[PDB]
């Protein structure tokens, strides 16, 4: 409830200022920590093994990105957020009314990185008609999404940024936050986990939120010990250039994991 009540003046706007407008958001130099993410995105899902029907993602917060390479190889598709507010802004996007945050760099991007030729339009386009819903959730409970979901259980794959350890006070929460996700995969299914190393807080407006400093170890060790066989995970150091004043974040992971049950 601690967190819970930071996250209460955590503004969208500012979130998606700091982080995905320049210089962090600048798609042009491959060196960024931007088309980093797209690219271990991309070709995680070129590889062709992680399909399916249906994929939620986890605290999907304000933004899309993460969802623009994985659209094209799941037909259901269920976002997700603690946030009235971040839920509030995703359908301002998906629904395409006024004042939505303009991705249109990303998908770009995406388009680029994946190499199929596709515009970005059609891209979009896929995105907005497979994301059928944008649920509430609280990773702190044993039951994530709750009791009467309308999201399909169990989710063939999970996607999630930088949720986990922004929401968890400490190692153990982050850990339990993990396996209460987990529980939304089925057996053999895929988990993409994408995270802040060694980061201990972030600003997001009037909000100034505290985050759970993890390593690349302490990361593939809780993906262990929640039943996951880590295909891929890999690290990206934060440039200098790309150390503002919104964080504190050294870091970023990405994680591949495989529910082996
Ligand atoms: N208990 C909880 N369970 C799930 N999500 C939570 C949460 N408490 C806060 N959050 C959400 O977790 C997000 C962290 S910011 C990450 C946003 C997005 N995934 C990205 O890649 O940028 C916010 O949207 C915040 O509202
Ligand atoms: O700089 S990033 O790695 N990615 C943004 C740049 C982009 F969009 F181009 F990929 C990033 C994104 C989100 C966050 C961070 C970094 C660090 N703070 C966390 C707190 F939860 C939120």
């Amino acid at each position: 409830a601690a967190v819970a009540s930071a996250y209460q003046r955590f503004e969208p706007r500012a979130y998606l200022r700091n982080n995905y407008a320049p210089p962090r958001g600048d798609l042009c130099n491959p060196n960024g920590v931007g088309p980093w993410k797209l690219r271990c995105l991309a070709q995680t899902f070129a590889t062709g093994e992680v399909s399916g029907r249906t994929l939620i993602d986890i605290g999907s917060g304000p933004t899309v990105y993460q969802l623009l390479s994985a659209c094209s190889h799941f037909e259901d598709i269920t976002m997700t957020d603690f946030l009235e507010v971040n839920r509030q802004e995703l359908g301002r996007w998906l629904q395409e009314e006024p004042g939505a945050f303009n991705w249109s760099m990303y998908s770009q991007h995406a388009c680029l990185i994946e190499g199929k030729g596709e515009c970005w339009q059609d891209k979009e386009r896929q995105l907005r008609a497979r994301v059928k819903r944008v649920l509430p959730i609280d990773v702190h409970q044993p039951q994530p999404l709750g009791a009467g979901s309308p999201a399909p259980l169990p989710a063939d794959a999970l996607v999630s940024a930088f949720c986990l350890e922004a929401v968890s006070p400490d190692l153990a929460s982050f850990q339990r936050a993990l396996d209460h996700i987990t529980t939304l995969l089925r057996p053999g299914g895929h988990l993409l986990l994408i995270g802040a190393l060694e980061e201990s807080w972030y600003l997001a407006g009037e909000a100034r939120l505290t985050v759970v400093p993890v390593s690349e170890e302490e990361v593939r060790e809780a993906l262990v010990r929640s039943g996951y066989k880590v295909r891929d995970l890999r690290t990206y150091i934060m440039p200098a250039h790309l150390q503002t004043g919104v964080d504190d974040v050294k870091g970023v992971f990405f994680a591949w994991a495989q529910k082996v049950g």
